Order: structure tokens, then sequence, then C-alpha cells
């Protein structure tokens, strides 16, 4: 609060030139209490788009402090000072289109500050779009067929044999831990094509739910969706491929908007750009272990050091230690050599509530996936590369920001390793012990705002 008073002005000036806005500012700076006194000044009303519900509700309890009418998702909304939602309200063409529509009774994004939050997030916006196919499915809808069959009583002998074959091809798909693209699939022919349509469509007149699923209308999409087709784990997974055109298309609005993030990442690029980057960020004692790494194929080998380190940071530590892992895979292969040692992983059967409770009472390794004395970098959380959906994406990126393919992945791995470094320290005072421990962090140093002279080394 040096910084939302200095930078206020600089962020007016660019909005009011047309400009949008990019913020970053570490958790903890109070982002969403800036952009709420941005909308006061701008007179507008405030639209913020989330990721998550649990988000929506910090919102909520920052706006009502502001004495500001507050809510979360139209004719309670329209008088509202603040207005919270996910990303698929601005997103998804269709379910944004709903919501703001051009009708009396809709709310107009023209009247709103529009704030995409966490906003690193669009790095991945590929995944918001993608359809996928699975035998499960199938299956499913085979017996939605044949309701209608038994049912309405017509013969789609063309649409089930269509199915079949397709489960049959689907089920020589090599599955191991990923995404393979692939140039094409069995497709329905014109006939089975028209008698998809139609037995989809009696089927959803025998759905007496009014929103109401059905796998033969997700096999219905599939099939007319475009996009770049993969086998990931033996489904079928289709990703559009103009994600670019569609952030910049749901963002075509003309009024102020902001995009921001504690972590927003060099390659989050948008048209007519500004960036606000808030230096203001505590004390992080800062150790770095050379001689080990999480490299994939080097992962095994190294299980046996991360196993004996970890051991030696719980024993010399007097509280809790937060581990963290590239993959719930590794976090698994550690765990098994830490006999001895008090252990705390969360979904196992653990709901955060209770992490915290046992944390006050004793010393835990609290083991998690990418109070207590120290946080745990066990491993880089590098992308998964040989993925063809994490590469295609790393390759969308270059091509639109023009940076070469490394610097997308630095990015990439930059964020999660910020992002986990920021869950746990988020007030200045904090003095948490932070263990590098993967020789790949010599490269994310200066990302980390760290002098090598600080970092002490660790083995």
């Amino acid at each position: 609060r040096q910084w939302q008073a200095e930078k206020l002005g600089e962020a007016i000036n660019a909005l009011k030139h047309g400009k949008t806005l990019l913020l970053n500012a570490k958790p903890g700076l109070g982002k969403t209490v800036f952009v709420e006194v941005l909308g006061m000044q701008l007179k507008k009303k405030v639209l913020i788009f989330t990721r998550t519900h649990s988000q929506l509700d910090s919102i909520y309890k920052n706006a009502k402090l502001l004495g500001l009418k507050t809510g979360f998702l139209r004719a309670n909304l329209k008088d509202k000072d603040v207005i919270a939602m996910t990303y698929p309200y601005l997103f998804q063409k269709p379910i944004r289109n709903s919501v703001f529509c051009n009708k009396d009774d809709c709310l107009k994004l023209e009247d709103y500050l529009i704030v995409i939050d966490e906003a690193h997030n669009l790095l991945e916006a590929d995944k918001w779009f993608t359809r996928k196919i699975s035998r499960k499915m199938l299956e499913r809808a085979l017996k939605e067929i044949e309701i209608v069959e038994r049912l309405n009583r017509i013969d789609a002998k063309k649409v089930k044999d269509y199915i079949n074959l397709l489960i049959d091809y689907m089920s020589k798909l090599i599955k191991d831990g990923r995404c393979h693209e692939l140039s094409l699939m069995p497709l329905p022919d014109r006939e089975t094509n028209g008698e998809l349509i139609v037995v989809t469509r009696a089927y959803l007149n025998i759905d007496e739910g009014p929103v109401k699923k059905s796998s033969l209308k997700s096999l219905l999409k599939f099939v007319e969706m475009k996009g770049d087709l993969y086998n990931c784990n033996g489904s079928l997974v289709k990703v559009p491929s103009d994600v670019n055109q569609l952030i910049e298309d749901a963002l075509n609005v003309k009024t102020f908007k902001v995009l921001m993030s504690g972590t927003l990442p060099e390659s989050l690029t948008l048209t007519n750009s500004y960036k606000i980057v808030v230096n203001e960020s505590g004390r992080g004692e800062y150790y770095y272990c050379p001689n080990v790494t999480s490299e994939l194929r080097k992962r095994n080998s190294n299980i046996p050091i991360y196993s004996i380190l970890l051991k030696r940071i719980y024993e010399n530590s007097s509280k809790s230690v937060l581990v963290f892992f590239p993959s719930y895979e590794m976090l698994e292969s550690v765990r098994i050599h830490l006999s001895g040692i008090p252990v705390i992983e969360e979904n196992k059967k653990t709901r955060h509530e209770e992490v915290l409770e046992l944390m006050k009472t004793g010393k835990y390794l609290v083991m998690l996936v990418m109070l207590f004395e120290s946080l745990v970098l066990a491993g880089l959380p590098y992308p998964n590369v040989s993925d063809d959906m994490v590469r295609k994406r790393i390759e969308r990126l270059s091509k639109l920001t023009g940076k070469d393919e490394d610097s997308i992945i630095h990015d990439l791995t930059a964020i999660v390793i910020k992002q986990t470094i920021g869950r746990a320290f988020r007030d200045p005072n904090d003095y948490v012990k932070i263990y590098l421990c993967d020789s790949r962090y010599r490269e994310y140093f200066a990302d980390l705002g760290i002098s090598e002279k600080e970092i002490k080394l660790f083995a």
C-alpha cells in the first residue's frame, strides 16, 4: 500500500488512453484492493473473472470491507459495485452471450472495468475448449441409443455400428502417461451422421431435465468440432487451435480491461497492452541443492538422494516442513523411503483443515504436489515436453510471442515455482526457509530476486 497510491495514476492513464493493463503483484500485495480503487476512480462498476469459486469468496470479503455492494455468479447484480464470476462467463462464447446479451435485462460488459484475475491461467486456456471421447462415454451412448430404440422405436443400426467401430479403434490406442497427436480418426459417413443427429435429438427429448447431459450429444459435438486431435491415455481429445484469437475475441469490448496476477508471465501477450510491475515484493533464507535433480530421465536414480536430503531437513528443523514435488508419482516414490518420519499428504484421506490442526500439535513432513519453518521444492516443475498437447502449447506461445521455446518453457516453469513459493509466505514479516532442491534452480535465481551471494549450498 505504498505501491497502491504511487502506481494509480499510471494505471488510470494507461486505461484512459485505451491500453489493456497488465498488472504484476505478488500474492499479499493486495491486487484486488487496487483494482477496486481503480474501478471507483474510473466511474465503472467492477467485474472480476476468476478461476475458482474459492477466489470468488476472497473478492466478496474485500469489497464488503470497502463498503462496496458485491455479488457472485441479473436483477440482483445490476445495482452492485463489484461483480465476481468464473472464466467461462467471459471466455465461453455461448455462456457469455447468455449472461451479456443485447436485450434489456442483460448485463452489458461495456458498463464494467473488466478484471481477469490470476491471468497466468490464460497460458493454458487451450484446455478450456477441449472435448474428450472415452470408451465409457461411448458405452454410455449405446445405452442412450437402446433407450430410444426401445421407446421411440427407430433403427439406429448405422450409429451403433459406427460407435462399435470407434470403440475397437480406441482399444488399440497406446495407453501411457500422456497425449499423443493423431492425424485422423474414423468418423461417421453421411448417413450415419444423419442418424446420429436424429437419435441424439430424440434422446434429448427423452431427458426430462432442462439442462441435461447426453453422451450421444457429446459424441456429436466432438465429431463436428474443429481441433487438433490427440490420444490422451486411450481417450480421444480434440483441442481447438485458435485459442489466441478466442482470448482476444472475448476481450474485444469497448471498455477498460485489466489482467492481473502475482506471477504475470512474460509469455502472456495481449494486443495494445501496457504492463505495470509492482516490485514492492520478504526475507527468504534460500538454500540450493546442486547435486540432485528431478529431471525426468534421471528422476528414478535421484530418489535416494531426495529421501536422504528430506530426512536431513526434517530432523534439523524444529517445526513442520512443507515439501513440494512436480508430480504425485514422484511424491509417492520418495514417501516409501521416509519410514520413521511422520508424513501428511493432502487428498490422501486428509482435508486441509486437518493438516493445520496436526501442524500446531507436532512436527510433520507435509508432502504436496506442484505453522512451518521451511518449504522444500523437491525438484523443478518443468513442463512435460514429451506430451504432445503440452508441446503444442509451447509452440503456440512461441509463435504468438516471437520468443524461443526454451524461453517459453522457462516462463511456464517460473510461474509454478513462484506460485508455490507464494503459497508459503504472503506476509512481509515471514522468515521462511526455502530449499531449492534441483540443480536446475540456478537458471531461476534471477527470476526469484535472489543473489547468488545469499544462496546457501545443501548436500
